């Protein structure tokens, strides 16, 4: 694997830890001696995983006091009904909108479909409290989470992935949680996939602020490990400039005749095998067309 990139379960920082599968992780903070925040909210069939996981971390589980979601995508909060009854003193930090999907019985019902094509035969989940009876307290843009002594974390609006999508930056450690503000980064190459699933526009100007923040030495998005040095100092330009290549693409085949289908199954082709074990199938394809028609409609 790359130095650049940190992608094994485990200690990353003196106060950080990598739960569960790396492809989609909950991050531990350590905010004291005998207090705790998690990062990002996962698929619903790795609750046994984080959980085992965590308990060889925190002796006492009701020492989790906070836990941080970046949206409301199914691999983003699917351990929130699982985990948090075993989690006593536990607030979820959420968007506004991010807490009022939580309250759609619409809303709610895909993001439990989805993670349920992820359960394998054998395995049951635990016994889970309402999506609308999480505790959660709603945060809202450029407001400071003071999560204990040693960390103190920025939440900055990011829309355009979702319509709801925010990141937290600790400027103390110049560590962005990025969440898929800046797409899914590619492993075999080393650069920015898009993942432009709600707002161009809204995307690319949320890149844009996201380059005004003091130079990032730790870069964590919602999917693949920590990344640090050039990457994490260059991740939301190149993320940019990576959106723009698309478009490009995607201008350059509409003008020779293409349909929107072609480059979506090249892009799944391409692109589809990452994220293969917590995506159901047709699911990514589908998702590459909704970014294509997003991309076409904004610049045609
Ligand atoms: C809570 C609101 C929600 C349930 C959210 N819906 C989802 O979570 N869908 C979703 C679909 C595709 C991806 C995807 O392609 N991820 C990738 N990761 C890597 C490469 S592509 C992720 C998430 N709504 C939104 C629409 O209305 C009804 C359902
Ligand atoms: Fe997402
Ligand atoms: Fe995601």
């Amino acid at each position: 694997s790359h130095m650049l990139r940190l992608s094994a379960p485990g200690q990353l920082d003196d106060d950080l830890c990598l739960l569960g599968d790396v492809q989609v992780p909950v991050f531990l903070l350590r905010l004291g001696e005998a207090s705790w925040a998690l990062v990002e909210g996962g698929i619903s069939r790795d609750a046994e995983l984080v959980w085992a996981d965590l308990c060889r971390w925190v002796a006492d589980p009701s020492q989790v006091h906070y836990w941080l979601i970046t949206h409301k995508h199914y691999d983003h909060c699917g351990l929130l009904p699982y985990l948090c009854p075993r989690l006593p003193n536990v607030q979820v930090l959420a968007s506004e909108r991010t807490c009022q999907a939580w309250k759609s019985e619409s809303a709610v019902r895909v993001v439990e479909r989805l993670n349920r094509q992820l359960l394998r035969a054998e395995q049951r989940l635990p016994e889970a409290c309402a999506w609308d009876a999480l505790p959660v307290r709603a945060v809202a843009d450029g407001e400071w989470l003071e999560l204990g002594p040693r960390h103190r974390l920025q939440v900055i609006e990011a829309h355009g992935h979702s319509d709801d999508h925010v990141v937290f930056y600790d400027v103390r450690r110049r560590r962005l949680f990025c969440g898929d503000a800046l797409g899914e980064f590619d492993e075999a190459e080393g650069v920015w996939r898009p993942l432009v699933f709600d707002d161009m526009e809204a995307y690319l100007e949320s890149l844009e602020r996201l380059q005004r923040l003091p130079t990032l030495l730790q870069l964590i998005p919602g999917h693949g490990g920590l990344l640090r040095g050039r990457l994490a100092a260059d991740g939301a330009e190149s993320a940019y400039t990576e959106c723009l290549r698309l478009c490009r693409r995607l201008l350059w085949r509409q003008s020779m005749g293409e349909s929107l289908d072609e480059l979506s199954e090249e892009l799944h082709r391409a692109w589809g095998g990452q994220s293969v074990d917590f995506l159901p199938g047709e699911l990514h394809l589908g998702s590459m067309r909704r970014m294509l028609e997003i991309l076409s409609r904004q610049a045609l």
